[PDB]
């Protein structure tokens, strides 16, 4: 079935766990902890050193994004054509790169970097909230009229950015109303107020 | 048809050009000068604000990796089944990872950060050499027995390299003759070997 093996940390294995848990699939956590990390087995069992590990059947994975796209590959979740799987491709690249600098903000330059951050950041959402007015006014999902795993992805990527910054997406209706109607898809829903969701930290190192 | 939108260097474009012309498809190439892209119209029209801005009739496209894959998935270069499709991404997404830290290097750090990245390099690419290793025994591709949009990626990211860190493919054979091999491709040969190639930087700062 599915494992993801990963740190005790939403992080980058969030969206990939939303995906699961709103398409009803059954997974498996294994949590590694920083002391585990540091013995040095495990990490030089991955591929690249890092995590998440992520394993459907023998097939072992790394990189999230390609976690995603697997799932997104095997359940349905990448388009109804070719033309839309670009166009969910191009969102997912776009969710990677703002993550990217939420990352190093997070982890490099929290205090110093914070405020410029925050200040950039309507500009760095605002492609999202446009993309979004241009499929069918915004009211279903970021391509198509089917979810895709590039929906997951920039779902947890507005709620951490919440917790960043308080009210950054007053100024995008489109965003606003995308966030609340996808948290309330009933198996979401469940999973966001779970403890297995609520009690584990976005980040690794306290902030937020 | 296809036309790549960029300004004047390699960087992005090259691994999707190699992917082009090695598959005998015809692209128009459409260069944006700094002078241009200074005045703001066409960069404010850009999803993300960025280049590479790519076209395939009228389906618009933005992200490098977004236009790899979409090449990959119409050309029949994304491996044989979704196995081989996540594998690839895999490739990919660690292509991507190198890249970044290269990208930084070149135009954040390169006087004060070349030492550390050099000695850094030999285990940053020991995983594809250790991917070439599990695959018959790196005698073909990356990712199976046919070519793949990863394959282009990570021969540039290896092309590059050599020129950044002269013979840090000599501690790894396969990798070293999947260049020679991969380079000697009839059409990629006579496209590296071309002008349209070769009069282009590696990148817009002047450092490689
Ligand atoms: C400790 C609690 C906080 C953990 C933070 C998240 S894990 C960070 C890091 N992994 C990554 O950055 C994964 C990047 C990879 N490109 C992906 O997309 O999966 C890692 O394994 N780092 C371990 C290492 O490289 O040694
Ligand atoms: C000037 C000659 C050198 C050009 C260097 C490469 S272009 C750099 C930058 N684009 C990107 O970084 C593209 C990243 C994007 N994630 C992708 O993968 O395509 C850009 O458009 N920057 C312009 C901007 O953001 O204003």
């Amino acid at each position: 079935p599915y494992t993801v093996v990963y740190f005790p940390v939403r992080g980058r294995c969030a969206a990939l766990r939303m995906l699961l848990a709103d398409q009803g699939q059954s997974w498996k956590e294994e949590v590694v902890t920083v002391e585990t990390w540091q013995e040095g087995s495990l990490k030089a069992s991955c591929l690249y050193g890092q995590l998440p590990k992520f394993q459907d059947g023998d097939l072992t994975l790394y990189q999230s994004n390609t976690i995603l796209r697997h799932l997104g590959r095997t359940l349905g979740l990448y388009g109804k054509d070719q033309q839309e799987a670009a166009l969910v491709d191009m969102v997912n690249d776009g969710v990677e790169d703002l993550r990217c600098k939420y990352i190093s903000l997070i982890y490099t330059n929290y205090e110093a970097g914070k405020d410029d951050y925050v200040k950039a950041l309507p500009g760095q959402l605002k492609p999202f909230e446009t993309l979004l007015s241009q499929n069918q006014g915004g009211k279903t999902f970021i391509v198509g009229d089917q979810i895709s795993f590039a929906d997951y992805n920039l779902l947890d990527l507005l709620l951490i950015h919440e917790v960043l910054a308080p009210g950054c997406l007053d100024a995008f209706p489109l965003l606003s109303a995308y966030v609340g109607r996808l948290s309330a898809r009933p198996k979401l829903k469940a999973f966001l107020a779970s403890p297995e969701y609520v009690n584990l930290p976005i980040n690794g190192n306290g902030k937020q």
